[PDB]
């Protein structure tokens, strides 16, 4: 077909940037470059904040990534977001129910539980049950002048199996019982993963489409849904799903998953693309430091990995160490001072050990910590008067929560944030403060630690915080359990 | 009146001392409240070039300054005694012709018997005079022989001398007790006491404030300037800079280093605040200030007689008040400039380069570079081989030979610490243990010679000092045998 190679990236911003993210990105760029082809951008903000799309569009420039068109720098196809995209979604949403592929669902919200409820009492598979599948189009139009609200959902073939062709697996074959009469369009008229995802990426003319394993079940109703417009559907592979050590799905309990850790712990960004090529793929001799040009050159989709590569985040600063010692002393020197040279950050630095320094020579004692990744610490230095271990790790963990979740991250945010968690539990602020000295600075005697958190931002605090729960041996999972409902259970703490 | 006119004749013997500073903030200043200048003169009449570089810019440092001086020059140049020989050599000669000094012949081993009969026998202990009661002629016989001599200032055998002190008033010392001090040594270049008389006479010096230590010494001056028929200069002894238990300021318990504080994070106003402390106080009791404040209030009699203490912490909360007054900005500046020493930085990133694997590690491997003090106890000098006496003879024996290294580089250390460890039967590894706590404060760091190399002189011989009074140190006559030891230590350089 000759058809210009053409792969994407489709990021869905919710603050932190993933590195699940830059892995998948990584491979749609290597496979569209390795083919002389081109690698695109495109947002799809679902309003699940406003600058959380420039998040993820440094993230990936840091990480080493650059895309031929995105909302950045344009492109033919614009507008590369899903939130200016809406007239467009909603006439090929229109354009299903018109040729008889999809139809308009009245079920009410209340409906809809009962209707999950019935199943399980019958212990019959949980799905909706086609209400409004046989009303005809006339009916289907009269409702809607009624005023009822509808959803646009796709028809599903009712018996035989659906069969995938994957570029590495081969044959993939699903059930088409187990396909779900997917809700194409919601009520207020916008889109839902599935159809926004064939609409743009049929527009922007993607060939061949790398995504994680986990979206093999979505995988028949892409092609259902490419058939009922006529479109070609891109070529499918399925990368592995990255892991833990244990083998268990990747966690930000064990290790962190933000990709501006990394940045900010000391990783070099060659060396973060270079571990999380090896997670889903072997260069042709298995050579496990590589750039990303060597593995352009040789790539091949038949040594994408499905196996058990594993996310071992000590092995990552290894091969950060190899790329270390292969630059220059001169080099070395200008990436530390960079990487530590925000001026910003200096100056805060500097408001705050003003007080306590004495000489020059003590600033390092005390503004170290700024610039350590984990600092060290013993179950022993959480030692509390007032408060027992239990307690202690209980308020590491909800903090750790409220904190990940601020829209901002504003000392006076942080502020509100670990006051409003002291006056919900009558805790006097002063006791619940001395864990955060401990995990943050590794003593009992720092700078403000409010302010230290503020300046050390959001990955680095949090990546403290859980080490810190580790450090006292953590919850059980019952314990935890138990917990993690008592936090959906807090107040919003920001005025 | 003349105008008035203050000095310092320091010399250029290696590390500067914070007692030149003192010296030399009381004579610039008495000068500046008087409408006068003050000026910069190297003794540098015993044998060199960089030590002289360290000197004027230890003092620069710390904020004085002088109308003339050897890089300025001056009307009454050159200010060095090393280009002055002939000048003292032909006074010298003066008083020879004109009585009031002689030629001695004594050999040295005559002098050291002529010492060693005085205390066996119970009698004072100075020159005897042997070669004073020679004529012209009979001296000139043994100059012709080719007998080495030297000059020696005659003193009446009664009488007693007055010395008009500016602050003490009258101090009599009877004659009896000042000796026939050698004015011209055996190869033609003088000592202190011909010296300053002889450049405090051509350089105009009109006032001249220095350590009570010297004043034994005055009617020895005092003698110079009758025979020379010049003004003796108006003298005002200062109070001696002690230790914090009244003991003379010594290395020994606290730095003496001006460029140490220097690496230590010492602002030089604070350190001129502090030295000004010592003896002279503010009319209005306040103990912070600046060089034109001191100057402007300044009187002679607000100096102290007694001794004044030199605590090292009430310095280090000085600077700390200081450091309190800048602006977030001006102490980010000063604390990165400090610092921003670039061969320095480029040395301890090819130091760390073989044992960091993240940029988040650099501080904890080079955060002993910029460190005062590391903190260690005594059970981190924990070896094996040796227990906590012989690592004391590692660390003072150590201190002292690193203490004379007339260059300090990398190579010199090296040879040194090799051969302290060969004439110790001791393996080079066991040797070095103790070095990586007292510099690194870590048994595990980058090399240690050469971290000793990047920090500098001055740091590194605190940090092994600390080091000795974390262990308990070796006093008494302990440290008296292991004097006698590194003297008679073989050369390594
Ligand atoms: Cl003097």
């Amino acid at each position: 077909m000759t058809r210009p190679v053409r792969t994407r990236i489709a990021p869905s911003p919710t603050g932190f940037p993933h590195v699940g993210t830059a892995y998948i990105a990584l491979f749609n760029l290597v496979f569209a470059k390795s083919m002389g082809g081109e690698f695109i951008l495109r947002i799809e903000d679902t309003d699940q904040t406003k600058q959380s799309e420039q998040m993820i569009l440094d993230a990936l420039k840091w990480a080493g990534l650059s895309w031929a068109e995105g909302p950045d720098v344009g492109g033919p196809h614009a507008p590369y977001r899903q939130s200016e995209r809406a007239d467009i979604y909603k006439k090929y949403a229109e354009k299903l129910l018109d040729d008889g592929h999809a139809f308009r669902c009245f079920c009410t919200p209340e409906e809809l539980d009962a209707m999950r409820e019935a199943q399980m009492a019958a212990g019959l598979p949980v799905k909706y049950d086609g209400r409004y599948a046989n009303l005809s189009r006339e009916e289907s139009d009269a409702l809607v002048a009624q005023g009822k609200p509808f959803v646009i959902r796709m028809r599903v073939p009712s018996s035989g199996v659906c069969t995938i062709k994957d570029m590495l697996r081969g044959e993939v074959v699903i059930p088409w019982e187990q396909v779900d009469m997917q809700v194409l369009l919601k009520t207020d008229g916008l889109p839902t993963y599935h159809l926004a995802n064939v609409v743009d990426d049929h527009l922007m003319q993607i060939t061949h489409v790398l995504r994680g394993e986990e979206w093999l079940p979505s995988a028949p109703k892409h092609q259902l849904l490419y058939e009922y417009f006529g479109w070609q559907m891109p070529e499918l592979c399925h990368m592995p799903l990255l892991r833990n050590p244990d083998k268990s799905k990747l966690s930000k309990r064990k290790n962190p998953t933000s990709i501006t850790y990394y940045r900010d712990a000391g990783i070099l960004p060659e060396a973060l693309m270079n571990y999380l090529g090896r997670m889903g793929y072997s260069l042709p001799n298995e050579q496990e430091k590589f750039t990303l040009d060597e593995m352009i050159q040789s790539f091949d989709i038949q040594r994408i990995s499905l196996g058990g590569p594993v996310f071992d985040i000590e092995k990552l600063y290894w091969l950060n160490g190899e790329y270390l010692r292969t630059l220059s002393v001169d080099d070395l020197k200008n990436k530390i001072l960079a990487w530590a040279s925000d001026d910003t950050k200096l100056t805060a630095i500097a408001r705050a050990i003003q007080p306590r320094i004495n000489l020059l020579s003590d600033a390092i004692n005390w503004a170290g910590f700024y610039f350590q990744n984990l600092p060290a610490i013993t179950a022993e230095d959480f030692a509390h008067k007032s408060l027992d271990n239990e307690q202690i790790l209980e308020i590491l963990y909800l903090a750790t929560w409220q904190l990940e979740n601020l829209p901002i991250w504003s000392e006076e945010n942080i502020y509100q944030t670990l006051k409003g968690l002291a006056a919900h539990f009558d805790i006097k602020l002063k006791d619940f403060m001395q864990p955060f000295f401990v995990a943050i600075a590794g003593s009992t005697s720092s700078t403000p630690v409010m302010n230290s958190m503020y300046i050390i931002g959001a990955d680095m605090t949090l990546a403290r915080l859980r080490h810190a729960c580790e450090i006292l041996g953590g919850l059980g999972k019952k314990k935890l359990k138990k917990l993690e409902e008592k936090n959906k259970s807090l107040p919003n703490f920001l005025a």
